[PDB]
Order: C-alpha cells, then structure tokens, then sequence
C-alpha cells in the first residue's frame, strides 16, 4: 500500500542540476513515489564561491533544500544521484557525500534499492556518459538493482538519446522539454520498478 | 507459478567459461528457474582454432549444448552473460552475437530483463572487471534490470570479492570452491530478483 | 628524417567512419606523416548486407582500400582506431580485428605506439564516449603511449567537445567542418607527438 | 634538466604512503627531479579520530607537502595513487582534481605524461575501474597516458594489471612483486617523458 520511497540526491554548483533534480522530484510524485530531494553539502570555501554570481546565487536557491544524509538512503527504496560532470567523473562534493555510506554499506541496508543517475555538462560529449558509468559502477558495490533509461521511450531519442541516464548540457540557458521529457521517463520507470520488486517479495 | 526463464550465454575457447556457465546453470535450476544453457557462436578460423588442440577439444566437449539465438534471449525473463577477456574487452565472439540482438533491441523486446555478466582472465587484475563493465554497458542500452553480486553473501569475499559479477583467474585447474560459490549466490540472487519483479507486474 | 608512419584502422558499415577516417588520413599526410588508410573485414553475412542501402553502398565505395592486418600495426608508429558504436562498445568486426592482434602482442612489438580513437552513434549520447573507452582501455593491454586530443584546440568545443577523441552523430548527410577541424586537430596533433618521442630516442 | 616528476597521492592509512614513496624512489633512480605530494585530507576529524592506523598516517606524512595545481604545472610526468572507494578515486584525490579548473582552461595541463596506481581490499574490487577513472580525468586535459602495460615481466608477478599498479591493501608491509611493479611503471614513464621532451628540444 505505501509509496515507493523516492531520494534524489543531487549536486548543483550554478542550477542546472537543481533544475534538472526538481524534474527529477515531480516525475516520481507525479508517477505516485513518496520523494525526498536532496542537496549534497557544499565544500567549498567561501571564497571560492564568492568568485562565481552564478554559484553564489544558486547557493541561495537551495536554501530551504535539506542536505543530504546517510539515513535518508537507508529509508529510500529507489535512488536517483544526479552530478555536474568534472572531468568525466563526478564532483568532489558528491563523491564526498558517497564516502560518507561506508557504515551503511558495511551494514547492508544500501541493497537491492533501485538506483539510476543523471549528469551534466558545458559540452555534448563532454565526458557526461563517463559521469554516469562512475556512478553506477559505485552503486554495483553497494548491490544496488540499476535501472538505466536506455531506449524504452521516444523521449531518449528525441534528447540525444542517452541510455545510461539523463543528461543535459548545461548553457545558463533553461532546461528544454525534450531533457524535461527524458527525467520524467527515466525517474517513472524507476518507480514503477520498484514498486514491482517491491511487490514481489511482499 | 511458472519458473522464471533463465538464459545463460557464454563464450568458451578452452573450457573456463564452459564450467562456469555449467556451475551458473545447475544454481539457477536448484534455484528454481527453468534454463537454457547457452554456447556463443564459434566464429574464429579454422586455421586459428586448428592451433589450439584444448580449443578444438572444447569446442567438441560442447557439441551437444546449443548455440545461443535472439530467440532466446527474447524468451529469457534473466539473462547471464559470460565471456573470456580479450585486452579488457569481451570476445568478439560474444560481441558478433551481441550484434546480432537489433532487431529484439529495436523492437523494445530486451527491456526489463535482468542482467548480470560473469568474465574470466589469465591475470587476476587483467580485465576481470574492465570486461564486465563492458557488458553491463551494453545491457544498459537495452533497458535492461542489472542485478550485480555487489557484496550481497560472504562467498563475494572468499573469491577476490568481484562486486560487478563473477570472475575467475584461468590457469586450466578445476573451478576453486570459493568461485563456485560466488557463482551460484549471483545466479541465485538474480533469479530471486527477478521472480520479485515478475510477481509484482502480474 | 623518416615520416611518422601513421596507420588510420577503422570500421565503416554506413559510410560514416570511411568519411571520418578519410579526413583523418588527409590531416595525417598535411602533418607531413606516410600514412595507410586500412578498412577492418567486414564480417556481416551478405544477405545482412543486403537489407540496407547505405551499406552495399559503402561496402563498394571503400572496395579500393586495403583491409587492415596486424602488420600495418607493427609498422606503424602512430595508430588510429574508429569504430562506430554497438550498445556502447566497438563492433564486433572492429573487435574480430583486434582479436587477431595476439601474436603481436606476445612478441612485444605493440609497446610503445601512440593510440588514439574516434567513433560515432546515431544519437548525440547515444555510447559513443564509453565506445572510446573500451578501445584505449584495449591499447593499454598493448603498453601504448595514449594521446587522446582533450581540449588542446577550440574545434574541439565547436565540435560537441569530445575530450577522448571525435565522435561523430551519424545522420546520413556530409560530415560538419567542427567535427571535420576536429578529426585534423587530434591527428595532427599524434603525429606530433609520436615525431617528437622518435626524435627522442634517436 | 631532469624530468620533473610529481607523485600525487591520497593515502588514510598508509598503503598508498608506502607506494608513493616507492614511486618516488624509483623516480630519483631514474634520474628525474621528484615531489612526492599527498593529497590534502578533507575528512572531518571524528572520522579520523574513530581510526588508530588513519590518525597514525597522517603523522607519519607530515612532513610531506600538500599538492597544489601549481605542482602539475612544473611537473612534466605526473602519477596519482588513489586507494578505491566503491571502485572509483577517493573524494579526497577528487578533491584536488577539482581544483584543477583553472590550469585546464587555460591549457596549462596538457602533453604531460600521466599513469595512475591504486589500491583495494579486494582483489577485483575496483583494482581495475578506479584506475580507469583516473586515466578518463587525465584525458581531459590533453595528458599523454603511460600505462605500464605487459612491458615487464614484474607486471605479471603483481596481478597483472596493465591498466596500473594496483595493491591488495591487507595492513601488511608491500609485497616485493608489489614494489617492483611500482619501480617499473615509473621508470618507464620517466624514460618516455625524457624522450617527448628531448625531441621537442
């Protein structure tokens, strides 16, 4: 009877992630999930920041957006990671968050939740499937159930087809309906996977 | 009711495959499963093949198991990948069959499989996850459900713990104990997962 | 005073990597290189072919250049491999051909060659990136020196930005100037650093 | 001049401290002018502070000065040591890459050789992919990717990964296959980077 426990957790340095975790977060309450989004922690120093308008200011954006915790993957049945592309991998931020599930791991409460990710970039090809690949590779340790869009709609086509996961390239410029159209396919199926296996064993 | 329909492909030059995917095949039946064991299409020269009497060998040791199709993999609920390495990719054995697979791909008749790999080497740090990730890579295109080991038994740890899938170090000694077993609590848990899946969809 | 020799390897069912490596042998010999343009064995049965145009098209168009055999790598001292993507990894024709380098690889006579790829996929996102990947990670077997083209032109940004090396979205229609300047910057660029090492060791 | 080589590695209790310092070694043998860097620990002290061997490590490094992106710009060979978490780098080693935006932009990273080491403790436990996502890093910035390969007998005695040196952290001293995998991969980097920089000459 419950809802599928939903956590998008998410990193987002000037908002495109944030604007692509929020798709995230409505498809699964559209799709009937019971969501948590999720900001990872900040690291970097202020001064930093403070360099960037754009940073700063989506800092602010996300105040009100809990960071994310340990627990709140303990209490997830299905988990979406969603991290701007550093050179082909994920940001330190998020790879920090993920350093902090060793207790959880060692405790086998991260297995057999479903997990998907989504990624972006300032460039097409610019190293955004290798984001998603690291992402899953990590989940894979944990015995995680990976459900990857692939081509199970016409959405993926109609984004620049990505399997692996949602992503988006990132132009300051907002995020068009054909990446919108992608999360919502990716993080539905998600759910409604999770809601069959789920099911199954009970 | 019905059994969950589990298709185990593998490539085998020599053997090491062979007796792997055997060890996959008698733990999916004892899990309870309905299986097909499945050989890879030879599709080397015969003057290649004729300077290796081990692989001329096996490939008679297999005569009577036959040859992996789409069909089967159409007919599969579960399917299990095993190849050898080569330079920390597939075979292009396993890869020609893999091609082979655009029309059930096209057609979205691969979605919502469950998948996991299983992969050998000479070295034990010589492509032994490199090649399973490739093969995950590819189900992902598929839309298919991974269900990787990960560290889901204490047996994962006994042989070298391999999070992403099985893999063995292939010296032409008999399968170890400890491999064996991280074979089949994978095959198990598969089957497991996908029942729940098939259970809860119906 | 020798020419770098340059060996441009590529897979082409559709015409689109002929164009690409076309333009890569033309950006070789520019860089002052002897280069051979080598075609991988088609594989396909004929009837396979036979479903589509563009391929018994692209069969005949390349009829007049040589297919690629192992000793074009040992003569070579800069490599090139083009694949275009299958589910995210080379084709199997371009794999079958790497299968056949395992007697040159136990000589020793691989190490040391520089090695770059490119590739192309029918969607932007679509596995080209992870299908550069498995081809260096292959190169790496070899001891290859890897001189992947990252951001070192701003063709690269103009071409979708692909750090790992140029990777075409194959349309049908004529090849772009962006991915065309990026094919030249990446070739060219091998080229001058595999003279530089030579000059180096004599 | 010498090539500059610049050993980058995170360690948190001492295995990758123990490479380093075997890279570096192999380094100076083969002529180069050597850093041995670590990586600047990002975790909070009472993580730190629940470990005996990661508390001890960190005193043991303390001497050794943090890397900074200005020590990629001098170095002309570069190694990064990361142990796996969950077969990727350390969000430590991640850490310091991060900060390598403003060298990549303007191209400052570029035609430096690059290899990578790591280490697990699990045998295939990300020995493999952590090293592959180090190498993914590296190309873009236009780095020249060393691998060691097969080319040494000494890599089939250690495992046998071409991709890079990779140990079975257990908390016992360095294995001697171990160490002389480590030996070889740096000195056949040194020796190519002396090549490129020679003929560019």
């Amino acid at each position: 009877t419950a809802p599928v426990k939903l956590a998008i957790v998410f990193y987002s340095s000037t908002g495109t992630g944030y604007a692509m975790a929020q798709e995230a977060a409505e498809a699964g309450r559209a799709a009937g999930a019971e969501v948590r989004l999720l900001k990872v922690r900040e690291t970097a120093p202020q001064d930093v920041i403070d360099g960037q308008d754009a940073w700063k200011a989506n800092i602010e954006a996300m105040k009100d957006v809990p960071e994310a915790t340990p627990a709140d993957l303990e209490w997830a049945e299905a988990i979406v990671f969603s991290s701007p592309t550093r050179f082909g991998g994920a940001t330190s931020q998020m790879r920090a968050f993920i350093d902090t599930l060793g207790g959880l791991w060692s405790s086998g409460k991260l297995a057999n939740k479903t997990f998907s990710a989504m990624t972006s970039a300032q460039n097409v090809n610019g190293g955004q499937e290798t984001t998603l690949q690291t992402l899953y590779m990590t989940a894979m340790h944990w015995g995680a159930v990976l459900t990857p869009p692939g081509y199970t709609d016409e959405v993926i086509f109609k984004s620049g087809g990505n399997p692996y996961g949602a992503s988006v390239t990132a132009n300051g410029q907002p995020l068009l309906e054909n990446d919108r159209a992608s999360i919502r396919h990716q993080v539905r199926r998600q759910v409604e996977l999770t809601a069959k296996l789920l099911e199954g064993g009970s």
